[PDB]
């Protein structure tokens, strides 16, 4: 056992393995999106933009977690990153949709951890995942949930002025 | 269902409306102290400007309830804001022992919420709760306490002295 | 009788109470149409940030309204601050009316309070109520004829595209 | 009862003023570990900053859980503070080592706190402690944990040239 | 076929997908062992900061990729990025060592990238890898081999002593 | 022997560390002296921080001495750190007067101190003595006898508007 290792169950490291998985699979699939949206015949720079930073920023997310697993002793094992399940986005309306619903299983999945952690009383854990991911979810969600709005109430996306519009005036 | 709400308690999201309420209510609560203490027969122009201050801080903790209940995919639904049970807070003293009974139902209400919150598994409601409100709540409670403390040890109410004194070195 | 009190009518001491009341009201209106315009399902923050700066306004109107009893003498009696009649507001446009009808009534109320110190010979009262209200609320009801002019010109509320950009270049 | 008291129970007070003394305590074996070093057969600068360093942290902690008992209206008991177990730590190594074992037991007592504290359903004080004391507990076990193992891989403490180097290479 | 495709056969659109996944997959590889030497067993961290910065590095080159593909019309598909083959590099010099033959492996893909480019007629692919991608390898690779030779002169890895100075020293 | 003692008797190695011992004693008195006056029911927050000040002073006292010894080549051998022999210090004037006994008796400590150092024929250490301890002595129980004449003078403890004015005037 680590010389560090104090209270920490392996039910909690292996969870912590699994999330940084679903981080670095996140940061993956917002930066299919970004350069979907750098393509010739979609063309939305600050759409591109945004998911780059979104990528940029889960990854960090992930580097955040494995340093909590080394923090508390435990063993870091990276597993595949999957490839996104599509390679088109369609639409902006459609991958700020997906990146709900993207954004949405993952706060699923830091709740689960955050329980699991309260019934190993495990109040360290607990509260990192409290202060540094569960109200940076809740913003997260949030705000995709106010764009994905905007580009409904515009009438993207078969209004390319709209989704047009949108990348200026709210991305840019 | 709100496309943001996730993990979200009906009974959390009604809880939330009432403590909308009740910082609603104490903002207004001070906003009369502070209009008692600039009367021409009570002039303490400290105490006037103590409890304006802490009405406006009241008013951006109602707020901040009010951005989480949307943050959350909740509803708002605002009630009336009663009126105050004094017209006239007597002294410097009555009015910092009212405050202190008002801060304490406060938090006695923030508490509950917490509480429900645990109930319902729902660790963001909780840590918002705690990081936002809960210290804030001790640091008030203790104050007011401090003041309480000075005033009697003074002579307050009864000399007029003392509450002069105090508004000019403490609350100056 | 105050020390200070001097030509000072007890109906303009109660007409100023009804007054104050009625700008806390409005204060309050004003805070529920920011909160739904902060929605995730409405999403236009510049709605929200407008309404807001204006219910922080009504509640500087109050206070000064407070402070102006007190000054001449009168005594505050504050009474409950009613809910607003919607907590709903559907829309941009539909907001803006409902604010200009606020106004208005709040307008009528104090050019009522004006003939009131006119017709007891009250011309610091008169004076202080064209001066510090009357100018500021045709200023205001002025500039929201003009946001619904052009709400209504652009198509709102069915085109959410016209409340968008609307809020982006008149309100951002 | 104290003015301030709410929700906090007995059994809180109590294991807050034994932590209190456990804060004192840590600080007053870091402070023995310093002079140790600053031994003019022993002659290790760094490791003797180092050791202050800490120690004068650890009283930090201790005055802000004496803030923390008063704030929470529980009253202040203090308790000797014991002399630390070696009066000759024997090497940079084995101070290393025995500091680790220190901040585990303290690392302990916290977290029996913060099941106490949720025990009692004390929410602000389960925060207080997470907030405030159990990062940087984590933090300094995970760094002396490190220290740990460079002086072992580099060959203390046999290696005097080791440690000499240690001193100027990490901790200067 | 896209508007803007000029030149840019079939295979060399699928090769350039190949690469971005290998300089995706470069990139976990440096992460992994970042945090390997992040570990409190290991604890070597300027090793932990040399990786990271490679691993942002790859993820950079990853990307240019992606907007290549792009400026000239191909299509971006992304497949799953391979975990790595260690979860225990060993040793700083083990580590280099990895490294060096990952850079080689790198190496070795663009310059058949390249050969293909030149096989049919695409000057820009060409010049694109040689300007942004092959004198970096050269240097790269230059740079690990004189970090192995080093760590191997030193004594590395039986002589933690010998890491240790390398860290602080070299990649300090 | 340590290869730096010269003209250093083991008597006066032995007063050395009793005294290590007695200004970290009061160091702890004056902490506790400190959080007395934070009590929500006590309330004089520039009594709390003198007594801080005085605390951290003593404490660097002590380190002073812990120097000294090994400058000498004497060693450190630290005892218990006895807690105060008061838990409540009862009013700011008895707080003040039981700090001047201690200034008195830690200075009759280094008077012995000196003559003991002065009959061994260590004028190294007696003028040790009289550089760093003996003026600051006399100076710390000038001033405690200043601040007991100040309080009695004015009507302390009975008169809480006395201890409440020292604290703004004297003290703060
Ligand atoms: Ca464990
Ligand atoms: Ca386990
Ligand atoms: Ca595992
Ligand atoms: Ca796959
Ligand atoms: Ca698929
Ligand atoms: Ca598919
Ligand atoms: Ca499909
Ligand atoms: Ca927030
Ligand atoms: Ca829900
Ligand atoms: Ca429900
Ligand atoms: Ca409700
Ligand atoms: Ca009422
Ligand atoms: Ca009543
Ligand atoms: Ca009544
Ligand atoms: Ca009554
Ligand atoms: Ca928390
Ligand atoms: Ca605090
Ligand atoms: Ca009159
Ligand atoms: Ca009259
Ligand atoms: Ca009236
Ligand atoms: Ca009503
Ligand atoms: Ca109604
Ligand atoms: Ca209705
Ligand atoms: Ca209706
Ligand atoms: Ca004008
Ligand atoms: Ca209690
Ligand atoms: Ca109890
Ligand atoms: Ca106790
Ligand atoms: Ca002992
Ligand atoms: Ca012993
Ligand atoms: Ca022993
Ligand atoms: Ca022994
Ligand atoms: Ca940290
Ligand atoms: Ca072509
Ligand atoms: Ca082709
Ligand atoms: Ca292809
Ligand atoms: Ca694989
Ligand atoms: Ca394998
Ligand atoms: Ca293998
Ligand atoms: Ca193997
Ligand atoms: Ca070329
Ligand atoms: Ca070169
Ligand atoms: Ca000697
Ligand atoms: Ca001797
Ligand atoms: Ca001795
Ligand atoms: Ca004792
Ligand atoms: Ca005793
Ligand atoms: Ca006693
Ligand atoms: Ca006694
Ligand atoms: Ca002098
Ligand atoms: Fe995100
Ligand atoms: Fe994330
Ligand atoms: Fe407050
Ligand atoms: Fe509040
Ligand atoms: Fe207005
Ligand atoms: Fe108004
Ligand atoms: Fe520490
Ligand atoms: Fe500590
Ligand atoms: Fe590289
Ligand atoms: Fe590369
Ligand atoms: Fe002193
Ligand atoms: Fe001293």
């Amino acid at each position: 056992t680590s010389q560090v290792r104090q209270n920490y169950h392996q039910d909690s490291e292996a969870a912590i393995n699994r999330q940084i998985n679903l981080e670095l699979y996140a940061s993956y699939v917002y930066l299919s999106m970004s350069y979907y949206f750098d393509r010739d015949d979609v063309a939305l720079k600050n759409f591109a933009k945004y998911f780059l930073h979104q990528s940029h920023e889960e990854r960090e997310h992930a580097e955040k977690l494995m340093k909590l697993q080394n923090q508390r002793g435990g063993r870091i094992f990276l597993q595949d990153i999957q490839k996104p399940d599509e390679d088109d986005w369609e639409s902006g309306l459609n991958a700020m949709e997906a990146a709900l619903h993207l954004e949405k299983n993952v706060n699923q999945s830091l709740l689960e951890l955050h329980k699991l952690a309260t019934d190993k009383n495990d109040p360290h854990l607990a509260d990192f995942i409290e202060t540094h991911y569960l109200n940076e979810q809740v913003k997260a969600i949030k705000e995709l949930g106010d764009h994905v709005t905007n580009l409904r109430k515009m009438g993207a996306p078969e209004s390319g002025l709209a989704e047009y519009l949108f990348d200026k005036h709210t991305l840019g």
